[PDB]
């Protein structure tokens, strides 16, 4: 029962960005499955360079633990704004991180986050928001808006569900 982790953390990235996938920490060869297809990659870390839409999908890893890991889903976008989340499924009590990310890392200003239409009441800083103690109420669909260069943009919406800690 290994686990795929990403670095950076975001599973929603921009076309052309990089993301590294690592199979669990007890592993000191690895088997990777992209959309259920055995990869040619055998190291404990899978590197996705200059992300393609094709790289989107389900990724599972396999170590000498005779049991594949839970899947992880990657999605590549091309837009001016992209709402990134630490997780699309957060356990109650854990933190939830959101980031209104701009294409090419352009600076984003006047960042506003929305949850089910309503603009977030929580207090937050520019383009990086931290929700420390996730609650069932933090479930909802989110998206953000911000000013890039001289115009105002809006990211695609994302759905975030908060489940209970137990099993
Ligand atoms: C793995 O499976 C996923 C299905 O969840 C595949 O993702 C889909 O891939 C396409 C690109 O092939 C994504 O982009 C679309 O492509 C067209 C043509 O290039 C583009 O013009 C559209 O604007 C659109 O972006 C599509 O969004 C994507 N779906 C998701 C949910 O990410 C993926 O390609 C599969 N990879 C392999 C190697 O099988
Ligand atoms: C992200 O979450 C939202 C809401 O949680 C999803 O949109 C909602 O989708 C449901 C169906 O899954 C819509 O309800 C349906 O309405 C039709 C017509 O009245 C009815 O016949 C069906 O029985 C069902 O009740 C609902 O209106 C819609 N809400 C909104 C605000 O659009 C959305 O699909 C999710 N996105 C993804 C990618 O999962
Ligand atoms: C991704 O990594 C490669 C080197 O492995 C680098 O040349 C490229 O600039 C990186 N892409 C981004 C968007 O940083």
């Amino acid at each position: 029962k290994p686990k795929v982790s990403l670095n950076p953390p975001w599973n929603r990235i921009f076309k052309g960005e990089n993301v590294t996938l690592t199979c669990n920490g007890n592993n000191f060869s690895t088997k990777w499955f992209h959309n259920g297809s055995l990869s040619e990659e055998t190291n404990s870390s899978l590197n996705i360079v200059n992300a393609k839409f094709e790289d989107s999908g389900e990724y599972k890893c396999q170590h000498q633990q005779v049991n594949e890991s839970e899947p992880v889903y990657l999605e590549v976008f091309s837009d001016w704004l992209l709402l990134q989340a630490s997780a699309e499924v957060v356990m109650e009590g854990q933190p939830l991180f959101l980031r209104c990310h701009g294409w090419r890392n352009w600076d984003v200003y006047k960042v506003i986050y929305y949850k089910d239409g309503e603009a977030l009441k929580y207090w937050y800083e520019n383009h990086n928001i931290s929700i420390t103690n996730a609650t069932v109420e933090d479930s909802g669909t989110y998206y953000c808006t911000g000013k890039v260069w001289q115009l105002d943009y809006e990211s695609e919406p994302l759905n975030i569900t908060v489940i209970k800690a137990p099993r």
